[PDB]
């Protein structure tokens, strides 16, 4: 028993709780953090674990695939399309709450309409986007409109653009037949893939921008988080939020555990050790702004 049984056992049980104090005043050494991050299994799936034909055309990277047990299935309630496929996964949030996020790649030109179908079906009201200015056509596409565009059966229109210093908030609507819904769009640039943000301040503010985003609905939908591959930056963002939530509720955080649980939801979440180190730096900062 069995690369897979031993991977799952690890991800399901590994933990390393850290108090507000230990985080601030005695974190694990950069050495320990590296050695620790390497021990975490990736939980990638092989192309052999997904029997979907033609999914390859819908993936930005051949090796970054949604785990089947949490994959988002497009039920096609609003269109005629062949598959149910989109490279995306439900992600559990604080304390295991189901479907708090959906982690996905940024759409490619041929998956723009699948994305919006996901946004609709899942009743997404908040999209968080992580990118860099250098990022070209092949890593990222402008899948929202200038004023107004039809994407498949939807009308997306831009109701407002406001430029905060570290991100752009766009208020959109998406409308299908008679039903028109609000979606808040946060684009956070200056975050290159395989790297970290310039510093933690801007990330914590992005996280707050999301916290203080009014929760209109009765069965609130998942927050969509995306980047080119949908795991590195998307992982850091989502790990930072969950981590802040644990610190706030419990005065401690388990980062190792958090990362492990994200990899159960979608393989590869958090790509580099340096990103894992940054998570500790950011969360250490966050502790200091907590009451008292």
């Amino acid at each position: 028993n069995t690369p897979r049984e031993v991977t799952l056992h690890f991800l399901r049980t590994a933990g390393h709780p850290l108090t507000r104090w230990a985080l601030q005043r005695q974190p694990p050494s950069p050495k320990q953090l590296e050695e620790e991050f390497l021990k975490i299994p990736s939980n990638f799936v092989s192309p052999e674990d997904l029997d979907i034909p033609g999914h390859a055309s819908k993936d930005r990277y051949k090796t970054i695939l949604p785990n089947p047990q949490s994959r988002v299935c497009l039920g096609r309630a609003q269109s005629q399309e062949d598959g149910d496929y989109i490279n995306a996964n439900y992600i559990r949030g604080y304390d295991g709450k189901e479907k708090v996020y959906i982690a996905t790649q940024g759409p490619m030109p041929n998956t723009v309409s699948d994305f919006w179908e996901m946004v609709w079906q899942e009743e997404v009201s908040l999209i968080v986007m992580l990118t860099q200015l250098r990022e070209g056509k092949e890593k990222c596409v402008h899948y929202w409109p200038t004023e107004e565009e039809t994407y498949g059966p939807f009308q997306i229109r831009i109701q407002d653009m406001k430029e905060c210093p570290e991100y752009t908030v766009r208020q959109l609507t998406i409308q299908y037949q008679e039903e028109r819904r609000s979606v808040k769009h946060i684009l956070f640039s200056a975050w290159p893939d395989h790297q970290t943000p310039e510093s933690a301040g801007p990330l914590l503010r992005l996280v707050a921008e999301v916290e203080e985003s009014p929760e209109t609905a009765a069965h609130p939908g998942p927050i969509v988080v995306h980047s080119s591959a949908g795991i590195g930056r998307t992982g850091c963002f989502i790990a930072t939020r969950i981590g802040c939530q644990q610190l706030k509720a419990r005065g401690e955080v388990d980062i190792l555990g958090i990362v492990c649980q994200l990899r159960l939801d979608r393989g590869g979440m958090i790509q580099t050790a340096e990103q894992y180190q940054f998570l500790h730096h950011t969360l250490a900062l966050y502790a200091g702004q907590l009451p008292e």
